[PDB]
């Protein structure tokens, strides 16, 4: 009765989006009640009509929430009575809000997961398709942000795509456990009217039904799981954001964002701020915060139902909206991205080829340890001569090792360098292309 | 290098346990090298023998770790050099610490996850089994920690078993993705020797091979998923600890812990401290802490490899060491716990039957709200007459609603109340029985 | 796409409450600009008046938010221009959204903290008052949720009050660092007009001025601190809620919540669900989540300004709104709960006095180890005799130890038990009153 | 699985570093007992001498830890009996582990905090010192990691030092709440022997004593506060690492790390990996994870003592070790890094002066909007002419606006640019000198 207490319980402010799933759940329940004999065929007909009118009021946006509406379920419950009179009270028989709440969220989630899945797969398709087209671009690979060796721009794009593919895989698993109907669990012990849950299932299109009533109304695993999946996904995008922010600095000059996804200044148009990327990177923390909150909420709570559980809606609503938006922005960034081949090519230094020189020898039967030393020597010689490793003459190389035949010239070529990695997941064109194929088959399975 | 930075880079302190898996990676790799013409049969033979001898030393606990051994991979390399000499230097041809580390971890985790599931299933079995034996026991069902309605003890044990089975499903799922061979990805661009990754897979027993070299070297999703799974599991166990702790208070008296999993007082013979349950409950934060740190370690890191990743080992070893012990202790507690059917039944109050009184009129065709008002008048009446509702005379009842007949007597029985919930997932004995079977099959499919 | 990023970049939906502080910043800035000779006295007067008008609009609730308004700062600029013409543009001279946004949050937070401080002090005051009035109530002291020894209810209430007092102390520390003027830092290099920051500090009533432009613009320590403070505060409240919920069970029966702070049933008049306490408890996770998200948002961010920083607003707004409500509900729960001195005293058992029996011997000159065994023998003997410790006759006591005398009867008195704890901080009445005074001395300093 | 639980309680594996502080608390308690009449002068001197012996055994590393020792407190108790005989048992009179534990950590932390403080102050001193020396170096300031405007290198160093001084400020506050004596609280109701807590306070060197026994036993605020301080400190360091990791890229080339704090390549001499900076950045998550764990462990725990509290030791030990190391490495890096003034100046672009161009007109009396637009035109004219704005002829400027005079030439100077920021906190030399003086005074107050 305390005014502040009423306020703290008012979910009506944010749960209004659960309106349709509420109605969708009420209709199914009304149909099962008819089967239980609780409702006469005519009462059901009248109820389903009332319910269907409520949906229209919601769709049109002409539904009026009264001061007495603490939550969505109530709002729609009130409207039903206001419409079909007192027969609406029968609809309540046997069920509980504890039962409705989880059915509402799962139902909302199934719908939400589908939209998110579509956008995720589209992000992947965008990454693989751009990889295919730009398969000839070669740039430096980084370890500790220091240039290590050449790689194809496509191997870089594919590494992100491959990680995102595991996200779709996890999403599929999460969606499986969310597709379990909890309705018909009552307030704690089950539905007292021996209702037909199978009917409810088929009506709401769930894949199966909850095994235990106590568990069904008190567990929020499906929320934690969705939250974890969302968090790892965001970690993946934060890593992609970091890369593209760094690659788009004047210093690197590897690429440029579209004006639609960046901010500039009339005073110095050259300065293109990566707003899009910074927004995506920040959402990682926001989503993480939601995962951390629900985990702390659930810790140490006894069985069975407790009010603490009401924290779930705001968490899933916020993460669902964040992902739906974030994903679309990411797809936009990647697709309208402007790559600079010249700058990427210019970053490639002959010094990065010292290892390839050692590989050349290793292949000519020279044991690793020995081949590594020969390269170092060549690096030092080139240094003392005032030139670069690729500038060393056959004679200079011979001085170091007689194994250095004239064909060593081919080593000093960045494309030939990249083409050494032909093993399954390397940078050679063959491997890259194989990856594009594998990923395309994955998307077909919808993983 | 700075003395402190060197100490911070050293992992030899805790990674020693990865010795066997290092050797296993080295053996398989040595074989692939020979196949790639990098090693001769005689060189392969000598090396494999050396590797076997190092294993021997670890097993006998006679391996000596010198002060300069930065980590386990290093320790074994030095020892191989000390054993077979210079040809040992050929083993690292084309191999990088970057793809060695992930291979070691995934390998160790594969083995750990098998042991952990063994314990998880033993826990689930235990719960399902006891539930079967004590299916006739009834106790209060709680909502907001207040007695709500009669519930079967078994329906309570099963709510936990059902939650724990979902964990099993998730454990199976993380293992699927941990079972992917990352070896042969080189430092980041792949292996430059056209090495047979497929052969490495077969040797090491992984189910598949990584699609992208950069991803395989930098991703730590497998660590995240495992910690995420572990955290949810702990959330389930801390809830279970909360219940059993409250149920073991002198105020509840529902059960007692065996002396093996508690602590008492000589001065106070009946005071039994539930240490086991509190230790289990406290581990939830410990495990969650590891998840949080790794997500933070990963957030914002750029491609490809970074030293930051080193934080994965300690987080993983800790969680595996925690779950193994906690699951075992949880099993012991559940199995040796003694319940008091007396205190459980004695806790069942007539007030709890008020709802059934309403269910009764509903069955007599009485509209829900009408049936609800009547039970309210009934309880209030009994109140104004200083008596329990079950002691209201038939005439009193009829004075409230004509539909109250002699059969309303059956209503005032806890077993009869419990039986109302025959619907799928309810507390009726038939429903509990079905659940026990369904779970037995679930467990049966553990291979 | 662009429109998606556009909405994702908009904050007007929530930051409208920063309206007044924005107006306040602008007014101070205008005054300093005039002093710097950027504005004419006439121009100043026009701008100030215009700012007052806009302030009125928001106050009356008639401010029209044009769709072009991406945030509050832009909204007010639009309006000012619409009210006084082109001269309003001069107000932007040398200013940036970078130093505007931090001044806005600090000003809002500095205000909000005053309100939270008030509510916090009221909670403590309430706990201390009830502790004084109910200083004679005695109940069991718990350890591992098992009865340990009798304590005074006031000792229980004061343990929560002292903890809350440290939160109150941390609050002042936090408030101290929020009171630092960041305005006049520009985009990052400072303010280029040699503006008078001292004048700005005076106008806005800040305690000091920010030391470094880059830090003032990019630091969010004041947010992390506030959130860290808020989380610990909630941990304490969650512990308090945990106690009251357990104590209000029908099993414990120590107390009952007010009607305004609980939910009952018409069919079950004695079922009082502690809704208020469960809400308070759940707000811990919700507040913690905000801490964790901001900590992650800042982790690894390069200098200086980054769009990631905008996630701060919603974080503090939520936490500020949560604390304000929860503190008010906690105070009401305490002020209006009814305790059961009857039930509390019933819970005290003779067995709890076994330890005092040993103390009695210790004070007689008996070595600790020996006095302990004697009490155990006294306990066992009682057991075998089917009676309680207090029932043992002097004959039985003397056979155990000659040090037992007639005065041993005094031991078996709960009040006499408690009164042993006169050493500072203990449960003796003299200690409880000393605490009451000390906590009141403290609160006088917190104002 | 009893042995499993037993191992779970064996803190002896890590708590050994608490030997001295345990010895210290004991000696203070022994003296207090003697004063209270529990010990005779002779028993007292025997116990004190015995305690000294144990101290030495620990100092000499000769103390034999028998496998029956659960923790350090027990091990020491055992040893005293093995030295002084049954007189040792007198020390237990009225003391509790609950009481010892908190006192042990508080003493350990107090000492550890002094060490952390000095290292923190050293880092701050090094940053402030390098800023004084290198006050003439200028480089670009970044917003969105895009060149914004020229700032002095010293402004960048000071921005980090200032954030670090706040951390120092927080450490002192934490320190104050840790410096409160919890000993004398007993198991939960206080000490029954009327022990002199003031004596204990004096002996143990605490500033004050706990106000309430139940709080002193159950609270862990001092642990969470330390962890929060640690996390923010690490957040500041992770950011500093990020800056220096990027600034040391080949692409930026602003600075080079010492050989002692990096790792290079034999084949690539000019490649130096920022290992130190990556290890530092990675600890932020490690420390954060400990904070999150403890918070999760404390959430919802009932009064008073629970085994869950046992998770604090490892958390504190890990963070104290980590911080101590990280702080020394950070100081090393800053003190020995090589700066490239040439590459820094080379980063300065004429375009960055466009905004100063507008500022120039504002000082002439041209309103902000007009000035910003005129500058924009000059930027566009230059662009269309294929030249930089600093090469725009006076005639050209006069065609954009007659307000441009010959003195506009002074705008095109990066030192003149930096020098406009004379307002407090700005980048002008005078403003940077003032920060140094302000920092110096602060360092005097907190050491």
């Amino acid at each position: 009765t305390d005014p502040i207490m009423e306020k703290l319980n008012s979910s009506i402010a944010y749960d209004q989006r659960l309106s349709e799933v509420d109605i969708q759940g009420s209709m199914a329940y009304a149909k099962a009640l008819e089967k239980a004999g609780i409702l006469t065929k005519t009462e059901l007909e009248k109820i389903l009509s009332g319910l269907e009118k409520i949906s229209e009021e919601w769709s049109k946006g002409v539904f009026v929430v009264k001061q007495s509406d603490e939550d969505i379920n109530t709002a729609n419950e009130r409207r039903l009575k206001e419409l079909i009179g007192d027969i609406a009270g029968k609809l309540h028989t046997g069920r509980s809000r504890n039962d409705q709440v989880v059915t509402d969220l799962k139902l909302f989630m199934k719908n939400s997961l589908s939209i998110i899945s579509t956008h995720l797969l589209q992000l992947i398709k965008t990454l693989v398709e751009r990889a295919a087209i730009e398969i000839d671009v070669i740039l430096p690979g980084y370890t500790h942000l220091q240039k290590a060796q050449p790689i194809r721009w496509s191997q870089f794009l594919l590494s992100h795509a491959v990680a995102l593919t595991r996200d779709s895989e996890r999403l599929g698993e999460v969606k499986k456990r969310i597709n379990v109907l909890p309705l018909g669990s009552g307030a704690l012990a089950g539905n007292p009217l021996d209702i037909d849950r199978e009917m409810l299932r088929s009506e709401l299109e769930f894949a199966s039904i909850s095994l235990n009533s106590m568990d069904a109304i008190s567990e929020r695993d499906f929320v934690v799981e969705f939250l974890s999946f969302a968090t790892l996904l965001m970690i993946h995008l934060s890593k992609m954001a970091e890369d593209l922010i760094i690659y788009s600095t004047s210093e690197f000059g590897f690429l440029t964002d579209s004006d639609a996804f960046s901010t500039g200044s009339s005073l110095m148009p050259q300065k293109k701020n990566p707003d899009s990327l910074e927004l995506i990177r920040s959402k990682a923390g926001r989503v993480f915060g939601r995962l951390a909150s629900i985990l702390m909420v659930l810790k140490g709570l006894p069985s069975t139902y407790n009010k603490d559980l009401q924290e779930d809606k705001e968490a899933v609503f916020d993460v669902v909206d964040t992902l739906t938006a974030v994903l679309q922005v990411a797809t936009g960034v990647i697709s309208t991205l402007q790559i600079s081949k010249e700058n990427m090519e210019k970053a490639l230094t002959p010094e990065m080829l010292a290892t390839d020189l050692a590989l050349y020898l290793v292949r000519k039967g020279v044991p690793f340890r020995q081949a590594h030393t020969a390269s170092g020597k060549a690096v030092h010689l080139a240094e003392t001569k005032g030139i670069t490793i690729n500038k060393l003459s056959l004679e200079d190389l011979k001085s170091i090792s007689p194994q250095f035949s004239s064909d060593v010239s081919q080593v000093f070529n960045f494309v030939n360098s990249v083409e050494q990695y032909t093993a399954l997941g390397g940078t050679a064109k063959s491997s890259v292309t194989t990856q594009i194929e594998q990923l395309r088959e994955l998307m077909k399975k919808q993983k």
